[PDB]
DNA sequence: TGAAAAGGTAAAGGAGGTCTTAAGCTCGGCTCAATTTCTCTCTTTATCCTGTTAGATGGTT
């Protein structure tokens, strides 16, 4: 437990960072951290370290994949 | 006992309702093409879900 929770906790630097890309798109900066919050625990519950790769490039992909699903599902009144 | 005075009866005539036809119409049925629903298949999209391996790691107005 705790080391998943370690392993999120210190990469949410590395969320920030890639939610602020998106900050005028239909959520807000603090959504789009929220969102990709999500993401970045998939992907700590993804990452394989037999793969032989940095975790920053695992996880980007989770948490980009999050924060567009949620500006798809959450950014518009009558959603699309 | 005679005499009003009212009350009847039998007509003629009219008034009114009820019957009869020649002229004409229009109305429904019958057929019969000519089509709009319906109900299956048979697809075909509309919507949702999961994953993505170079490295990246604290805001703008």
């Amino acid at each position: 437990r705790r080391a998943k929770d370690k392993m999120v906790q210190s990469n949410l630097r590395l969320v920030v960072s890639i939610a602020k890309k998106y900050m005028n798109r239909g959520l807000s900066f603090q959504d789009l951290i929220q969102e990709g919050s999500l993401g970045l625990i998939r992907a700590a519950e993804k990452f394989d370290h037999e793969k032989g790769y940095k975790f920053s490039t695992y996880a980007t992909w989770w948490i980009r994949q999050a924060i567009t699903r949620a500006i798809a599902d959450q950014s518009r009144t009558i959603r699309l």
